[PDB]
């Protein structure tokens, strides 16, 4: 792991995670990027060095630290043209923030256009020396992070606008495509008799994955950085950008067991060892598993997840029993997505910079129709009714700057105002099911926060809005460093081909 104080150098480089060589955006020479780690309470000073030279994958960059509240450091949140102008090539930019009140599994990724699909993404763990789940496991380290990524042979700006699946699912940076049946698989080592806290992070740009491990059950103890009660499952459907910690007890026979991550579309299944990695017990031969997948009899259901500690749902136990309720009506016209009639187009002046320059109302803030001003210290309910008008479901939505209660989950008609899980990325389900996924949060974090589909190609097509929270306190609460103030003039000074 690198961090909490570290350089992250961004370059273009040839990679071959599935035996197919292609130029990609890499972090400290690798994609997925290295694990960044620290402890609860730490100040992170992540110096992002932009040494990119390839305009097609973008020479500029901006990095989001996914899941962190960024209270008082909204300028460091990442979304290009919401919280900063991008970092320019040949420049560095210091993200400097604290994590006083969170611990769990996170990740970092480019939040500029579709650049994270081209490889700028990696895991991020904040450890708790007093973790309430510590007694459930023996090992929790760099080697118990499991990343899932969709991998494309054609670059994000060069392929279809909305790809119909990846060429390969990568598990810990490796996996197979049909073009190379013998590409090196990832191996995750376990010692028989030891218990492992596996931190499963979806770095996916698009597909979700149904994760399971042959012959082993899993005990979920964390959901998007929120400690949960232990939930035993035998498979996990994980959506783009979500995280789970699960405990695996390595108490089976010394052997090789298939790790499976089946995408919802693309090359589905396991022919030739695609969508697979290897769980290898110390002492097992260095060969492929020959284990068989068994039917999931205890799949994860989100409604079965509950916080480990008592966590009150904002507002009052009835539909709309909050200070402010907002419904998000989805539309799509073939190239662009819309929320409540507006397709998001990034403004010239980042939303935070607009607020710093005086714009405090929806009327003054750009882009018009995409910014929702929220009152301070208020309960907010947002519903995302699934509709056929918005193809590419299930759409996992992410709210920046907050965790939220999932009062109603996908595939459920129940509203849980008592003990629902809190998380930061939620599937908005499908119209076939009549889904109306509904979340609640409190506004105790002044700043503009992006709320968007985390299928990166959909974000790109405008599937996003901004929650402009407590605009009158934003400037005072979020003092910006000189380096941040320098970003926009430097970016705006660039030749378009240097962007
Ligand atoms: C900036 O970034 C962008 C986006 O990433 C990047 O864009 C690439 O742009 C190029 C040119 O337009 C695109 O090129 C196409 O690339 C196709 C895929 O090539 C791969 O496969 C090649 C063939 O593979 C086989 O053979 C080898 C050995 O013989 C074997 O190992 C394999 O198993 C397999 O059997 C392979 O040669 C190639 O490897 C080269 O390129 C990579 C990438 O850098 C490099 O790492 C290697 O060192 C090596 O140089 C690669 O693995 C290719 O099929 C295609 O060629 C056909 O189409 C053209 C159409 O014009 C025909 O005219 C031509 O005759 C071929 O039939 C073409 O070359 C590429 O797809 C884009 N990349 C992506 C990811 O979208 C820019 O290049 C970047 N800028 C800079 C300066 O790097
Ligand atoms: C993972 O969790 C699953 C679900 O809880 C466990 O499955 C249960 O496993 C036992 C086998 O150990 C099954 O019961 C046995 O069935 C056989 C054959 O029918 C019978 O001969 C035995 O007397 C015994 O009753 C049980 O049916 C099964 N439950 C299911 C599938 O719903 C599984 O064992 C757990 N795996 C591990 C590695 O702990
Ligand atoms: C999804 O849930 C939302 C929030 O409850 C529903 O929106 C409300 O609908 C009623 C009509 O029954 C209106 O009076 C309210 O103003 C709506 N709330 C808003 C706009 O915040 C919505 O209809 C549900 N959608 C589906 C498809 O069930
Ligand atoms: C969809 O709407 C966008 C934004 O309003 C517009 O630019 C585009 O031409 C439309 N696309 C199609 C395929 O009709
Ligand atoms: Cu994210
Ligand atoms: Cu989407
Ligand atoms: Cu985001």
């Amino acid at each position: 792991a690198v961090g909490p104080v570290a350089d992250l150098t961004i370059t273009d480089a040839a990679v071959s995670p599935d035996g197919f060589s292609r130029q990609a955006v890499v972090v400290n020479g690798v994609t997925p990027g290295p694990l960044v780690a620290g402890n609860i309470g730490d100040r992170f000073q992540l110096n992002v060095i932009d040494n990119l030279t390839n305009h097609t994958m973008l020479k500029s960059t901006s990095i989001h630290w996914h899941g962190f509240f960024q209270h008082g450091t909204n300028w460091a949140d990442g979304p290009a043209f919401i919280n900063q102008c991008p970092i320019s090539p040949g420049h560095s930019f210091l993200y400097d923030f604290q994590v006083p009140d969170q611990a769990g599994t996170f990740w970092y990724h480019s939040h500029l256009s579709t650049q994270y699909c081209d490889g700028l993404r990696g895991p991020f763990v904040v450890y708790d020396p007093n973790d309430p789940h510590a007694s459930r496991y023996d090992v929790d380290n760099d080697d118990t992070v499991i990343t899932l990524a969709d991998w494309y042979h054609t670059a994000a700006k060069l392929g279809p606008r909305f790809p119909g699946g990846a060429d390969a699912t990568l598990i810990n940076g490796k996996g197979r495509a049909p073009s190379d049946s013998v590409a090196e698989l990832s191996v995750i080592k376990v010692t028989k008799g030891k218990r492992y806290r596996f931190r499963l992070v979806s770095l996916s740009c698009n597909p979700n994955h149904t994760f399971s491990i042959d012959g082993h059950n899993l005990t979920i103890i964390e959901v998007d950085s929120v400690n949960s009660q232990p939930l035993e499952v035998d498979s996990i459907q994980i959506f783009a950008a979500q995280r789970y910690s699960f405990v695996l007890d390595a108490n089976q026979a010394v052997d090789n067991y298939w790790i499976r991550a089946n995408p919802n579309f693309g090359n589905v299944g396991f022919d030739g060892g695609i969508n697979s990695a290897i769980l290898r017990y110390d002492g097992a031969p260095a060969v492929e598993p020959t284990t068989n997948q068994t039917t999931s009899v205890k799949p994860l259901n989100e409604v079965d997840l509950h916080p480990l500690v008592s966590t009150p749902v904002p507002g009052s136990p009835s539909s709309g029993g909050v200070d402010k309720a907002i419904n998000m009506a989805f539309n799509f016209n073939g190239s662009n997505f819309f929320i409540n009639g507006a397709s998001f187009v990034p403004p010239t002046v980042p939303v935070l910079l607009q607020i710093l320059s005086g714009a405090q109302t929806a009327q003054d803030l750009l882009p018009s129709g995409s910014v929702y001003v929220l009152p301070s210290n208020a309960s907010i309910e947002i519903s995302f009714p699934a509709t056929a008008a918005a193809p590419g479901a299930p759409h996992p939505f992410h709210l920046h700057g907050h965790t939220f209660a999932v009062v109603r989950s996908a595939g459920s008609t129940v509203y849980n105002y008592d003990n629902p899980i809190f998380r930061d990325v939620v599937s908005t389900g499908t119209p076939a099911a009549g889904d109306n996924v509904t979340i609640r949060f409190d506004t105790n974090n002044p700043g503009p926060w992006f709320l968007h589909c985390h299928i990166d190609f959909h974000l790109e097509g405008g599937f996003a809005v901004v929650m402009a929270e407590d605009t009158p306190d934003v400037k005072a609460v979020n003092p910006v460093p000189q380096a941040w103030s320098d970003l926009c003039p430097t970016y705006d000074a660039l030749d378009p081909n240097d962007q």
